[PDB]
């Protein structure tokens, strides 16, 4: 054909915020004077910048807007050195769709003695073996509750700083980005 029809349109492909669950994280972390900043890495082969803000509470709230889903991480750094608890590292996800999943903070960051928590969705994931382990330097205790919803609710105590890696599990399937990495960061 020479030219398009007398009926054209414009629409877009892509995922945003309104269509893909967002990224949003706290660490134990103070600015003074200086500049922090940050890169987010995407399996797609694309690259964007996070947002961070001072709490004045004695953390930093770190945040992203997503486009992609798989399995993510996150470089965040103060005049060009990297902070305690960079690089972060987790999966992101269609949140409305029926698959089993896990998402939350302390899958993703931790902090030694403090309780760190996440949300298992099981909703429409039938019947089975629930399961959820944690692998780091030194045992973590754990603990998780069934809730009304139709998801579950997690809780670990990790003890020393380092990697813990988190295992997610239904009827011996794995949740997609499972087994993940959460970084643990000193409480003082």
């Amino acid at each position: 054909g020479a030219m398009a029809p007398e009926r054209p349109l414009v629409g877009v492909n892509g995922l945003d915020v309104t269509s893909l669950r967002p990224f949003d994280l706290v660490i134990p972390f103070t600015i003074k004077k200086g500049e922090i900043t940050g890169e987010v890495r995407m399996p797609s082969g694309k690259v964007a910048q996070p947002t961070i803000t001072d709490n004045k509470d004695g953390t930093v709230t770190v945040r992203y807007a997503p486009s992609e889903a798989g399995l993510h991480e996150m470089d965040i750094r103060y005049d060009n050195m990297h902070i305690p608890g960079s690089p972060l590292q987790f999966y992101v996800d269609y949140v409305n769709c029926g698959h089993v999943t896990a998402y939350g903070p302390g899958l993703t960051h931790g902090v030694v003695n403090k309780p760190a928590t996440f949300t298992v969705n099981t909703k429409d994931a039938g019947e089975g073996g629930l399961s959820l382990a944690i692998e780091g330097p030194s045992k973590a205790e754990i603990s998780c509750t069934d809730n009304q919803d139709g998801t579950c609710s997690v809780s670990y105590l990790p003890v020393l700083p380092g990697d813990y890696s988190i295992l997610v599990k239904y009827n011996e399937q794995h949740v997609p980005g499972s087994p993940f990495t959460a970084r643990v960061t000193g409480d003082d």
